């Protein structure tokens, strides 16, 4: 049984955690405000105009892996200045403040419903900068190589293709690609013992079949088959998710607690643990328990420093019940 | 991987961690000194008179189920006053410091050379106390049910055999019997999900874990590791080339043992069920400290381990024997 403690409260949707090495914690809410807890106490580390209709807005939040060293702070964001598009941006770290340096990758899609923007931004054991993707509606672009929609991302962290990548040589297709075949990824998360990467996305919703929400393992090139496949299928093509709810579990983020997998649940209103077996490419989910629940909505987990996990609640994304003190960040023991 | 950090140092063979729901840590030092660590400070809790040689004196350490409310803290110990044997004694804890209450269970056999006197005690998730107790090397004691040597014990916080106990309706048997056939006893864990119960113990090599079911025969003298006769259970895990444990621990999924002579502290990942588990793979989770100990998981979630370089039996260095924490 995990205990849970609240740390903070009052935020409007706090999509994504970053833990400073001083202490201090990074809080990006979606209305455009990254925030700052620490002592005791929540600031205002830096505000960003951005397009905060749907499920855009300030997204996806990371630290240079060699921060502070490499004063600098990435954080995915929807804008509407000069054109409406996604675009993962860096901000120069001051101590108690940030400011925009300037943008990593511009270009993503994003259209004025604001839906299926993605989001989601991490570095890997790789050292490497990895976005999630939404198709936007516009279900075709996740196959489309050539499109920046629908795909995990995979760049060095000065914005450039990550050497390597599966599709660098191929004609019209964007470099950047890592996998594609994605509907609205959110989450991102590397196994400890084998390094492999596990990401989370919505399934289809009266768009073209309701549930069946997954948890994929991200192969280099792989092709998660939306929106020719939902679920799993017999074509090889189209890699098949490790695990999903026919019954809909829409999911935020995810994270390796205690070599368990931590699914946030956003419509389901829980944190469920995945227990799994077997080996690198080769794994399956033994069980699904409940590790939490009764909080509301939850869309970002990450494990913090002190080996704790962090959990943050969504109940005022517009999709929601709404109450006293909400959208707080949760330490799970 | 693991990341440590000392907490505190300078103490003599730490055998036993106790953590105050204030915030406060309770250690005990073999030499018969139980030591308060509170806000970063070092001093002294109570000082016990012990019986201190071979492997002897103040060993186990652990608090009332209710604590504070119940004002009690456990200890179990090697006495020489009134007669040599190994006792648990009960202390009224009155903030900084614990007074002597009373012995809550006198008697456990105990002999001048000091070796194989057990120690370990903990109360289990059924609120009750768990004690595992050495042959004092008679070996023939740990298969007599009427001998407290060789054992694990469960008794109610007050001392009365624990109700349920396997050997209650058995004429010739101490009703505080839990589990008996134990060569040198000093580990207790239960698993967070199945509540079974884990011990370690000493052996010539052939150290083992074992999942202690009640009633439980585990062997020892007549059978070392592992065979298929329904009298005797078998081990968990056992070490053909013989590392001798300390105290085990559940943490993040997987159970941490201790090692004394291993100098290590080793990993088991488990695979199975309630009834059936076995050990998938065994990796090195800290090393490079010494001889290591205790092994408790605290409130803040961290896995803390000590150090028993100064036992005896291993290499002394200027601060040794301290308490880690990792991660
Ligand atoms: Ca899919
Ligand atoms: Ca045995
Ligand atoms: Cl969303
Ligand atoms: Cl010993």
């Amino acid at each position: 049984g995990l205990r849970v403690e609240e740390v903070v409260g009052g935020l409007e949707v706090p999509w994504a955690l970053a833990f400073l090495p001083d202490g201090g914690m990074l809080i990006a809410e979606r209305p455009g405000r990254i925030r700052l807890f620490r002592e005791g106490r929540l600031s205002t580390y830096a505000e960003l105009s951005v397009y905060h209709r749907g499920e855009s807005g300030l997204l996806g939040l990371a630290l240079h892996p060699r921060f502070p060293q490499e004063p600098y702070v990435y954080a995915y964001r929807t804008v509407a200045e000069g054109g409406l598009r996604n675009q993962v941006v860096r901000l120069r770290h001051l101590g108690e403040r940030g400011v925009l340096d300037r943008v990593v990758l511009d270009g993503i899609p994003a259209r004025p419903h604001g839906l299926h923007s993605g989001g989601r931004i991490a570095f890997g054991p790789d050292g490497m900068l990895y976005v999630t993707t939404g198709e936007v509606y516009e279900r075709e672009l996740a196959q489309d190589l050539a499109s920046l929609g629908g795909k995990i991302l995979r760049l060095t962290p000065e914005g450039e293709p990550a050497p390597g990548n599966p599709f660098l040589g191929r004609r019209g297709a964007r470099p950047e690609v890592y996998s594609l075949g994605h509907r609205n990824p959110q989450g991102l998360a590397w196994h400890p013992k084998t390094g492999e990467l596990f990401s989370s996305e919505h399934g289809p919703s009266g768009e073209q079949g309701y549930g069946h929400d997954e948890v994929n393992l991200i192969v280099p090139g792989g092709n998660y088959g939306w929106p020719r496949v939902v679920g799993r299928g017999n074509d090889p093509r189209y890699r098949d998710p490790l695990y999903f709810w026919p019954q809909g579990f829409p999911p935020g983020n995810l994270a390796f607690f205690r070599g368990d997998l931590y699914v946030a649940g956003l419509r389901g209103q829980a944190l469920l643990r995945l227990v799994l077996e077997g080996e690198r490419g080769r794994w399956r989910v033994l069980r699904v328990e409940t590790a939490l629940s009764g909080f509301g909505r939850l869309r970002e987990v990450q494990v913090g420093p002190d080996g704790a996990l962090y959990v943050t609640t969504s109940n005022r994304d517009g999709r929601g019940q709404v109450r006293p003190g909400d959208d707080r960040v949760l330490r799970l023991l």
